[PDB]
């Protein structure tokens, strides 16, 4: 191809950069009555391409030893 | 690309810049009677890209040792 | 980029130059009768970076020893 | 950037120096009937970044040994 | 900057200034019947900047020994 003056890209390649990237969003919240916690929630979303969810997996420990 | 007089930068670009330092939320209350812990209540949350959760799961120690 | 008359800047980096100094708040209350601590109240919220909540972290010791 | 003839600054500073020299509001009072102390309330109040918070923290006593 | 024929200064300055100088407010009364001091009230407030409350705290006593 030949060089232009804007720096502008592809949508697709927003796309898979955001991928390679990958977000995690993480939270946890108690509730605790006289000294015992009788509610307790925590959740966890994870999003990637492949070869970034395997990093991922790979730290954690969800791939085979 | 070629130098310009202004610095202005792309959407996906903010957005990398965000997930890379990340976000962190934190609260706790307490409430207590006569001496007693009657009620009280712990939440976080975090955000971020792949790499800088590790860095976050690595020093609080959600990885495997 | 070139230099120009005036000093203003992005709302991106104010956003990244306040989370990187993070803010705290922080405050408690206490009521007594005839000397009894009939009821108390205390409550503190953190807001940062990750790699500044890390600094309130390891002070205040949060993190694996 | 270039000198000029007026000293003014941006609101993000203004928010910056504020939170770097921090607020302490701070109150009791004692109502007392025959010398018997019967009711007492005591509260405070602090604000500031991470790196003043652990001022106070470090001389007041809630950072570990 | 460059020297001006008047001294006026900016708000941000004005609070600042008025801070690190700090308030206090201070009053008492008692009421006695026969020689018995049947009523009494005493009340304190204190507003600083954080380096000036450290002098308020460590001349009265509420910092550790």
């Amino acid at each position: 191809s030949i060089q232009k003056s804007t720096n502008s890209s592809s949508l697709a390649e927003v796309i898979d950069r955001i991928l390679d990237k990958g977000i995690v969003i993480d939270a946890f919240a108690r509730v605790s009555v006289v000294g015992i916690e009788i509610l307790t929630i925590e959740a966890r979303v994870v999003i990637a391409s492949v070869d970034t969810w395997l990093r991922y997996a790979e730290a954690v420990g969800l791939l085979r030893d």
